[PDB]
DNA sequence: GATCCATGCGCGT
DNA sequence: ACGCGCATGGATC
């Protein structure tokens, strides 16, 4: 695996751990990658699959359209990339478009392994 | 230092084992890189030599063409790169274009080692 | 240290 | 726009 594939795996897990955590916001902000709370690993790939299909806008940023509407990709508003029914919007390839496709096939081989 | 040379080698062998598998599809999905199933090695070299000649279009997706017609390169169409007679249709060079020429030469020089 | 490889920037059609 | 050429860089042993 490369380093950007390694990075996206951590940003998937460290953020999915935050969303599924149902406590006070104070200890929500101390949640880390090494921290042991529940995270959905199927949505981790769903974050990666969309991060495999990025496309930036004219102003060097990512525009993403979901059933709620077209939204910016930033810190507050990246938690809605965890479902499969999310469509991208852009012209050129994203910062990780086509790079994480090999990372998906190794992950689903691990989960669906008997 | 061989990353791009690594995953194309493991993906070609893993996919070729599912192609030549003649059993129930329940145990076809559990076929992996370390699984002891038969794969034709001349198709594996053909697949890597084909991905040496990739040509991604404007949409950063690699369109190919065989005798049945042009096809997108995806998981279900990745078996069509095992044949030699495929020609790419693309506006620009692919992600692995010209990157595995030395990988193929080292692969062929070892297969015909008596 | 060298080999190998990849990413990038510049100049050409 | 894409292709080729060159340069920088870093991954290892």
């Amino acid at each position: 695996n490369d380093h950007n594939q390694r990075n996206v795996f951590r940003q998937a897990i460290t953020l999915n751990k935050k969303i599924h955590f149902q406590g006070d916001p104070a200890t929500k902000e101390i949640i880390s990658f090494h921290s042991p709370y529940y995270f959905d690993i199927n949505e981790v790939i769903n974050y990666i699959n969309n991060r495999n299909n990025e496309r930036k806008n004219k102003d060097n940023e990512h525009i993403w359209s979901d059933e709620e509407g077209n939204f910016k990709f930033d810190n507050e508003n990246a938690h809605r990339l965890f479902k499969e029914n999310v469509t991208p919007d852009g012209s050129s390839a994203g910062a990780l478009n086509g790079k994480l496709l090999n990372f998906v096939d190794r992950l689903q081989s691990k989960i669906f392994d008997k």
